[PDB]
């Protein structure tokens, strides 16, 4: 299966993070080299959840995407044992020490609004804090509180519309903003 | 002596914590593949020790924990030798260059409360600070001056909980809970 | 699930092998945490078959084991269609560039009598070599042709006597012998 | 052509920051073999907008300087349809998260005054924020906003002058200097 | 110019051979990301030239092929001046110090006939030695002296056979055969 | 010349830190394998500057003492250049970014008070500042400004008594104090 | 216990090797900051061990010595149950794979007639292979089968008058000659 | 001292090679920043000496040259007493393991024929083989026995006249020839 967005995607992203997006797909019983378009999405979202942790302090953020499904579940479950979040009922992202509750980060080809409210309506656990971003330069946080400076934010809105403008210009965009 | 604990030991923290675990065990007439429930225990000892400097400054904490016994002695002699602190009758685990004191380091299967009463009645010196770690995520320091922020400390029991599951998950933690 | 043999196999095998080992059974749909003893047996074939390429000249053997499916088939078009050998039913493990014939390697708990039959009347390509090791050091190669020198071929049984007592020192042994 | 000044260039920086000035000059028509002064200048201009973005904070800048022509102007897009700035005429030398402004970093060998009003008629968009370096070790920047603290733009300058003692110290500052 | 090609051979290729290629492309007044079959050729006629310097005896071959232009002529006077062989009138790729003679490296896309008489009516010094290598796997040399051993030659054709099926599978082996 | 005091050097001292000090030494006719002492004296000097200018922030402190004579004089000129400061007559070790200034460090096995009355003497320029550092823990600066943190400067006087501590040991100190 | 002999032993042997013989000398209740003399021979033992293997092929020798106890006779164990040699009562050090048998090397201070004499009665086992060699040049093997060539015994004994040198430029080898 | 020479010699040679010739320079009381010349003659004969030696086999040479003055004579007596060859007056650049000689190595401007003859009136010890290198490409070895295989030889003669045409490209050879 020779596809274009497959050759992008191992060029746009580091070796590392292609790893992850390839290991989390095939767990999940999703094909990288035919879900191209999905593959691309979870790399980039792999990458802000990356970017989204190297903001702010050095022990601030625990990450739980990029693990696999068992030991994410076993970090949660630490978390939640020595602190006293509730246990959310799906996967988050990350965990803030700082502000003491989880974070779930969505990134978006639609706007902002929409999305956000269909990942509202999913976590049941109202503590677990939601942060959107899109390609089109657009964030979205819950109670506005945006967790992060601007600068780190803006880091990765730029870097977001940076995978934009390399798909577009391989005229793939097109189909990649038509399949969310 | 292929014991399961030995192996998970090894898999569970890095070479460079299990070598210094080793050497410490030997030295005083300790075997790690027959005091397997006790490797767990200094492995456990010595990373809480290494995030615990690794929380505050750069500068701030002197690592007297995972030397040889006559090293970490000579490193106590010269912070006494130009602070003025009195020297300690027993080994402490760090040194505290922004509060000028040195910090023993407690991790226990049992409550916090016994413990830190245990270890209070051991240290004459009533100079040296104590903070507890347990893996249920309890803590417990002298004064209640837990010397690091919230999140450091965070980092920690969440570790010790982790390490806890993974017991568990290998039905070796009941053992490991009626050894201390 | 917290198995025995799965931390013995990451401590057993370089991180690299393991890694490898992982990626196969997935594909094929087999759990490494589950599917424990045939974990073992993905590493150990694996590990015999990069001894076995580090044996002779530096150009001399085109490793078909440890790629994907997909690339491992494509090498092996690409060596039929500049040599001319015919293309083989079932994948291989390596290439001979010295003696033109590609090698199935065979790792056994039984006599390797009964297992290179068995691989005799799957491979219906006779001009594949085949090459069976055994745990207790018995070897058997096509037309007696054991492709490499005496110490090269030593050196695997060496190790696969070794990986059989750290085995049997943890008890793991026997269930490892009644499951091929 | 063995020119003493391209062998000094070579031994005074980095060779990551010379093999950019090399790609740098190539891709204008520029033959650093041949245009060995202006091949001392794109050096000089590559390490100090290294050093300027090494001051402040880790996510504080992004560099726009030393990439190809195409991707520049790529991250300038991205920069510009997320934060909202104008899209600058010319290629300015790094961005500014922190007071959401680009900058256009200049070193020249005359009065920092000339160079800057000859940086400042040709830059149109009056947002572009410009400063200005000497070999002399003065400095001027847009509305007296230096941006850096003082000990950053300090070693800048230093770096400058050991620059101009090394080149006077062959005998090939005077060249030049009557250069630019 | 978002190519599909371009992004192949950026995947396909190690990153030195790009680099390398793209270096000897800007020198000539070629454009990567326009001539992206050329690209492709380059990159692969660079890798086989390292291949087959990468057989043999390790002080055999002196390297011409992948140094910049004056470079490449120096070392050529060099080898001219200490053994006593003519200059060629054309760079060539290789030297041989085994055999005393310059080494010509052809990758071709048609028929190896046409290719090696396109290159011996170029080469007017008959002491330039002619190896010209095909993607259908066939190889041919001056007076039937290949230079290196089978293997050697056999793993340079495999690689070759398997750049065609990662081209054909994504659609750009057509345009890459009609190119030449 | 076997020397207990230079193999003890060699162990005690970084490598990189005992091949400048040897260096040094060298340059000013000095053999460190007969002027063991002083070897030791010019690593534990090194060290000290080392550590100082590892305290306080990243561009804060320029290094002049671990330098080739001419270049460290060439950075001094820099530094007076660019900022203002009177060339001292003799080669200080640091320049303080923060506070404008040069810095002379000391390393004494007497009482620091007769140290800095000759390093006061010999400095004639009032500016550059002076701090003094003793192996019994004491230290003193100009107009009681201690530049760094107090756990900065306290890591280095822990240091400074472990030297002795170990030079004590192999019955080194004696000699080495009677030696300044 | 501040020692010559030690500081000594860790500059003229590399880390590694230090590392190992401290362990093995701990392991049989040996304390190498005492036992200083015995330090210098467990380090000179282990390097001359790994010299040896060094000579050969790649693949032809197996390093018994400077493992831990239970792995060396684990080792041990499968080249028996692989070659069929008998199992020996004691520990050699190699184990050569194209003689087939296993090798003890000495390294003594007296001559080689009696130390062989002394190591020929130890080992039953008539089939290990005895190779000894001498402070002073002199070597001495089984049957006077050398095993490895010239070259490579010769490099070992240069070697061995290297460390021979060193020690009686510092007055330690009368110590140490004087001490098996 | 801005010489052209001096920035040639480290643009030319690799950082290793040129901190040997600058520690071997300064231990005879010369400055390579004065002694231009001959700093490139030390690198140069350097170089070859390195070159030299990484033809044969990998235990064939012991490397005299290149150390500091006291340990390379170390290595010369212990070369002569396992070996028996008689230490010679002058200290030589290697040590034949094969053919049981010491090398010295030369590397001259003239013609190589008065080279060895001065070079061979000052070796009183007529065992000490003598190997002569020419910047034309001619060599002269004692009772024609060029020690190494032809190609070797041929790869230093090629670097020696690549050399020779940089130092003429940046009009520094005329100088070099007539110092001498
Ligand atoms: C810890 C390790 C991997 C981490 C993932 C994360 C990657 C990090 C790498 C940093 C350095 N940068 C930045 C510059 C380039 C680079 O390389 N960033 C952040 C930006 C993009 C990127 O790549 N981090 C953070 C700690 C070190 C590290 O690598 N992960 C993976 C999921 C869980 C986790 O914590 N782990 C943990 C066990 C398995 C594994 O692999
Ligand atoms: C200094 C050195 C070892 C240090 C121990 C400690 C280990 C540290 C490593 C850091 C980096 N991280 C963090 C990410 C992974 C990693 O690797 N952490 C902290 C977390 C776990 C861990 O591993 N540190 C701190 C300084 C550098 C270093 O390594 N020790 C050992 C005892 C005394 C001491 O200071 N020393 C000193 C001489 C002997 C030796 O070995
Ligand atoms: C090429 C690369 C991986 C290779 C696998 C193989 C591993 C090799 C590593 C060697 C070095 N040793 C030996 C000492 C320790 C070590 O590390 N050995 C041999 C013994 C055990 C081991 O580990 N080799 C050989 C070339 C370099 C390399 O690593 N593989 C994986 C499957 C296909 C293949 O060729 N590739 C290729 C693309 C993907 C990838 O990963
Ligand atoms: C990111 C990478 C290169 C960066 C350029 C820049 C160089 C940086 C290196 C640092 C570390 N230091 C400091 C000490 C020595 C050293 O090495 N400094 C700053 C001082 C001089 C220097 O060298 N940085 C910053 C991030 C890491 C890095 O290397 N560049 C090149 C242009 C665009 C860009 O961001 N990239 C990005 C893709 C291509 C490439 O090469
Ligand atoms: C010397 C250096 C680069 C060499 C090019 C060549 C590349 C070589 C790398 C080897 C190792 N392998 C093999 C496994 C992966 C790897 O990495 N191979 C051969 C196979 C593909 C490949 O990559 N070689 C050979 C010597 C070391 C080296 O790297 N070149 C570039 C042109 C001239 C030259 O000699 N030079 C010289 C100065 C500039 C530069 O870059
Ligand atoms: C810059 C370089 C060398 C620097 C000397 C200094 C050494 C520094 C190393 C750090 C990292 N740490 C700390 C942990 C272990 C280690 O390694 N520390 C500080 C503590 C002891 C030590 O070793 N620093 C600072 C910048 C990076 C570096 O290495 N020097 C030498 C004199 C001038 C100078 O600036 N240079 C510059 C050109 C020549 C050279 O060598
Ligand atoms: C394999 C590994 C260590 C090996 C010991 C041995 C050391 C070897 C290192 C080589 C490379 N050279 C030579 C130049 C400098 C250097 O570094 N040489 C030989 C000369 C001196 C030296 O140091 N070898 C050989 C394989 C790679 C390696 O390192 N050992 C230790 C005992 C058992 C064993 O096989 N192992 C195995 C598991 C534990 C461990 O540590
Ligand atoms: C051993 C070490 C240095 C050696 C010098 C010599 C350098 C060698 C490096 C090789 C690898 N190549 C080749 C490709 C690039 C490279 O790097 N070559 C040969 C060609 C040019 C070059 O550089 N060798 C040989 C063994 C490993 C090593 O490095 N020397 C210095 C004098 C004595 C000696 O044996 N030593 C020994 C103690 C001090 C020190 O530094
Ligand atoms: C089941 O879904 C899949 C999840 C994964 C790994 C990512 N794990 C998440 O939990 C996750 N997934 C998504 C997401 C999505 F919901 C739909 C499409 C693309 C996405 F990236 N957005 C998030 O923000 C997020 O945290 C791999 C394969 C899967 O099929
Ligand atoms: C003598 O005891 C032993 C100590 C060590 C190294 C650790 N050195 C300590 O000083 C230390 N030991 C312990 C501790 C304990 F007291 C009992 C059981 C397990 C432990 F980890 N807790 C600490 O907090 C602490 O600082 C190795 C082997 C020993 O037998
Ligand atoms: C479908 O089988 C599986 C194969 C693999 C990867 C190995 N690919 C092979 O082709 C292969 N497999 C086996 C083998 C086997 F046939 C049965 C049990 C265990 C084995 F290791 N022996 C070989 O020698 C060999 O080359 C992963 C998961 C699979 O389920
Ligand atoms: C077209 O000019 C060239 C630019 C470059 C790369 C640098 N790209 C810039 O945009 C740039 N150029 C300059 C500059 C200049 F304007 C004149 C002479 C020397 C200079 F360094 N100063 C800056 O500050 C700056 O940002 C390479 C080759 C070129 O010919
Ligand atoms: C001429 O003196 C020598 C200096 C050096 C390099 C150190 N360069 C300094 O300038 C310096 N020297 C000293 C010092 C001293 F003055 C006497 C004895 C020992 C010392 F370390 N203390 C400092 O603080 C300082 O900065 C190498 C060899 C020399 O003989
Ligand atoms: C029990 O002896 C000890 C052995 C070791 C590790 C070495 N293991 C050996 O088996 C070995 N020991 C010796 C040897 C000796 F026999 C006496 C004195 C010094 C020696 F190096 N020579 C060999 O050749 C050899 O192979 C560490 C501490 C020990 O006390
Ligand atoms: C005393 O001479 C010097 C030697 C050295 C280091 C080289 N050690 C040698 O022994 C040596 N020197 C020379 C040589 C020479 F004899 C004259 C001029 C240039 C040379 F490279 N050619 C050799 O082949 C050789 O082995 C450094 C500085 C010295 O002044
Ligand atoms: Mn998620
Ligand atoms: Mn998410
Ligand atoms: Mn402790
Ligand atoms: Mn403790
Ligand atoms: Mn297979
Ligand atoms: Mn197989
Ligand atoms: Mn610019
Ligand atoms: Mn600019
Ligand atoms: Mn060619
Ligand atoms: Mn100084
Ligand atoms: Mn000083
Ligand atoms: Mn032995
Ligand atoms: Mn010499
Ligand atoms: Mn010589």
């Amino acid at each position: 299966r020779g596809s274009h967005m497959e050759d992008f995607v191992r060029q746009c992203f580091n070796p590392m993070i292609v790893e992850l997006a390839e290991k989390a797909m095939k767990e999940y019983g999703e094909d990288p080299k035919i879900e191209t378009n999905k593959f691309a999405a979870i790399c980039t979202h792999l990458e802000v959840c990356f970017m989204y942790s190297d903001g702010g302090s050095k022990h601030r953020f625990e990450i739980i995407e990029g693990r696999d499904r068992i030991m994410a579940w076993t970090v949660v479950n630490s978390i939640c044992n020595t602190t006293g979040v509730e246990k959310p009922k799906f996967l988050p992202d990350l965990y803030d020490y700082k502000e003491n509750r989880f974070i779930e980060i969505g990134v978006t080809r639609r706007e902002v609004h929409i999305y956000y409210l269909e990942k509202a309506n999913k976590i049941k656990s109202e503590k677990t804090h939601i942060h959107i971003f899109s390609f089109t330069g657009e964030e979205m946080a819950t109670k506005a509180d945006y967790t992060l400076d601007e600068e780190s934010r803006a880091r990765i809105k730029t870097r977001l519309f940076t995978i934009r403008q390399e798909m577009a210009s391989r005229s793939l965009w097109d189909s990649f903003r038509q399949s969310e």
